[PDB]
């Protein structure tokens, strides 16, 4: 859920 642009694809 911690989407951050380039990191908008994770299990957070």
């Amino acid at each position: 859920g911690s989407c951050f642009g380039a990191f908008c694809f994770r299990r957070d």
